[PDB]
C-alpha cells in the first residue's frame, strides 16, 4: 500500500 507515492516521488523528481 501507498507505494503508488514512490512513483509520484518520480514525479516529485521530474517535475522538479
Amino acid at each position: 500500500k501507498w507505494a503508488v507515492r514512490i512513483i509520484r516521488k518520480f514525479i516529485k523528481g521530474f517535475i522538479s
